[PDB]
């Protein structure tokens, strides 16, 4: 139909607006610590304290399979990054504190992609 072609031409902007915006978020984390999965052959327990773990890379293939419906869900996984370092390493840690820094200086970003969700539809 129609309307289904329409729709999926909406996800593709959206799939456009967060690709840009994972980009500016992952600027601001420069030393790379929240790239890719936490290793299970280098912290083997890891699942037994974080139930949801989260990281860009695994972000991005979720995104490039156009499967974030809408910026809230994106916002989630984001979210879970910080969340679960912050609870899995201590707040004496360059882990804990990547995490804040990263929190404090992505929440910018994602205050203006509300507005531009919101505004384009």
């Amino acid at each position: 139909s129609m309307e289904q072609v329409a729709m999926e031409l909406r996800l593709t902007e959206l799939t456009r607006l967060l690709r840009s915006v994972l980009d500016q978020l992952q600027d601001k984390d420069p030393a790379r610590i929240f790239a890719q999965p936490v290793s299970l052959k280098e912290v083997p327990d890891y699942l037994d304290h974080i139930k949801h773990p989260m990281d860009f890379a695994t972000m991005r293939k979720r995104l490039e399979a156009q499967g974030y419906k809408n910026l809230h869900e994106f916002e989630e996984d984001f979210d879970l990054i910080i969340d679960n370092c912050m609870k899995y390493n201590a707040r004496d840690t360059v882990f804990y504190r990547a995490a804040v820094r990263l929190r404090d200086q992505g929440g910018v970003v994602l205050r203006q992609a509300r507005r531009e969700v919101d505004s384009i539809g």
